């Protein structure tokens, strides 16, 4: 239970394209990653520095309508302007009625509500989103995260087939948030790697029923994530991600997951030719 | 559990549509709330007031192909005509194998099978569905239950931007049954309320894993529901519900969760 | 953990179909099915008999980037070729540091992935699929195996409005594999029937939470399975299965499976 406080900016970048970022002039896309463990509390010092109103509105998270950064509720942020946006979260527990609180913990996400339309579908578009884990007490921390935005048919508002890739060692706990925006469907898979259909994408043991998969239905503000062992009984490799709709790999929804070997070599990796 | 029966009528509305009552002149698009005990048995006694064929169709409970409502089962029902279908429930237990078998509970949903196309396409796009809760020993009961069922885009068959809205207090146990239909995919989000991916939408426990989201891809024919405490950790406030596909949030598939202080006031809000 | 080999052929069919076979001439759509149990490794020495380059992927089991079936990774076969492909499967247990490996068991299928484009869209299409599935120590083995793919809007890539269907008697225990492809969603489901959305259909028992379902949206690569027991407390019937997408069971995403008495007759039908 920390209270924290950040700076965050929403800016327009270049190509029509529009992100979030830490300080001005360094927004990204996805939007920097915001983590959390239950019982944080986060102040969020927003600054709208474009021309049009803006918000950030966060899933699974507490807040009250007066950061719900919508039009409805009078809470998004005029050019130019400034407000404090206050994110909550709580850790499970059991209520006077005897039902089970489900805690804030999970892989959640923030983006615009208000550019283009009071959907946000505009800011959305153009970069406006990105990640945010709230972790519960005893969650095994990775050696790395990786966020993969699927944006109608872009990932993370990259051209078509240009990644992102992300490089791993043999053995490393490699951590996984996959978004969903926009207007279509979509099929996670990954090839060589499979994760659990639950809160953490492990199983907690051998009591816990979840379904084990490699392939995962998604629509638009769907979030989900997971850890896995990097070549955990596969070996190092180039191992392909990519939404399987047939015509959406076709047209480049794919990237690599680039897993070495202890010896930092990749099987196979043959980028030049030798001579005889 | 219980022997219960109940009178359903199929009605042509006023505004062209079709709905199911529980009496003559009050259909409504849902149709009723149908609520049993798993072990209950409900005979009802159907009567479809149109003049072209119409059914009653459920998912998840059990019944026999003579209440399968459809055509090839010769289950559906002629113009002004009358039949009884009869659902039962059962309630989990052992089977002789050493297998669990799992019970009806849940949160379903009846439909007509026959109106327009032998899938009920007609039916369905016109409002003949409805919500059916099967409860289990000992489930948390609700202050207040609400349906919502996207039926291509529509929110209960209203027009675009035009709710339904749901009121409740702050602390309130309030009960969502959510529904598909039609032809499309959607997502259902709501604003500062979160519930559990599993059969009650809430967690058993700390020992129970289930996802815990705010946001659900669902498509045709496609049931679940939970139960939230109203305003939990965020306050009152006009909390919306949307589909999320961002087109269809974008030409009206909205409406508001208005969760009002122990005073009857709310946070103002600007609504479309 | 046993070792197990089998061939496996892809052959042209007709209608500008593919599929896989265990014997030449003996393709079909979809493909055998293939159970292990988990432990068990399998070397498919595979030969594609067609005149274009083909592959075979495999979801969920391990396998090294050798056997990956891409041209990535250079593990494709040329026309007429062969190459031996190796899947492995693992038990669940307790990793060094305390963490829950998952298992390799489930309801998994294999694929091409290099006839038409670099994803196989061709192969898949042309009918290159077919179920695989991974037991675990203890699960309960069914009277029959029935295997439904919805491929872009058929069913088993048959004609609109021909089946499937599939044959039971009231209290045979029934298990569906329930794979999709292609570029469409869908929404599974079953008349009479209903199954626990985990991994075997079935709960655990009664500490399991998962949601019981008759109704599943799915999309592209999609695979999940389920047991019942045919007509359990709803009798012999013509139960129809379909997708509920309105317009695709207009249009014949619709089978039957047909639950017999004992005496072999059916209800109306
Ligand atoms: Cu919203
Ligand atoms: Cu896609
Ligand atoms: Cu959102
Ligand atoms: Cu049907
Ligand atoms: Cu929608
Ligand atoms: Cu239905
Ligand atoms: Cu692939
Ligand atoms: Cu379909
Ligand atoms: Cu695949």
């Amino acid at each position: 239970g920390e209270v924290r406080r950040i700076k965050l900016y929403a800016e327009r970048l270049a190509d029509g394209q529009m992100g979030y970022g830490l300080e001005k002039g360094r927004a990204t896309i996805p939007g920097p990653l915001i983590e959390l463990n239950e019982g944080d509390t986060l102040h969020i010092e927003f600054e709208n520095t474009m021309d049009v109103r803006a918000s950030l509105y966060v899933h699974g998270l507490d807040y009250e309508v007066s950061s719900d950064g919508t039009t409805l509720n009078k809470s998004d942020v005029e050019p130019g302007g400034t407000r404090t946006y206050t994110w909550r979260t709580h850790a499970p527990g059991r209520r006077s009625d005897g039902t089970w609180r489900a805690g804030s913990a999970g892989y959640w996400h923030y983006h615009d509500h208000v550019v283009g339309t009071e959907h946000g579908t505009g800011g959305i578009r153009k970069g406006l989103y990105g990640p945010v884990i709230v972790r519960r007490k005893g969650d095994v921390l990775p050696d790395a995260t990786h966020t993969i935005v699927f944006n109608d048919m872009l990932i993370n508002n990259r051209p078509a087939h240009s990644g992102p890739n992300f490089e791993a060692t043999v053995g490393d706990r490699v951590e996984f948030v996959m978004i969903t925006h926009g207007e279509y469907y979509h099929t996670f898979h990954m090839h060589g790697h499979r994760w659990a259909d639950n809160r953490t994408g492990m199983l907690t043991g051998p009591d816990d029923p979840s379904q084990v998969v490699d392939n995962k239905i998604v629509g638009p503000a769907d979030s989900f994530g997971f850890q896995v062992i990097a070549g955990e009984g596969v070996g190092a490799g180039a191992w392909m991600y990519h939404c399987h709709v047939q015509s959406h790999s076709d047209m480049g929804m794919v990237g690599l997951f680039l897993v070495k070997k202890t010896d930092g070599t990749i099987p196979g990796y043959e980028p030049h030719e030798h001579s005889g």
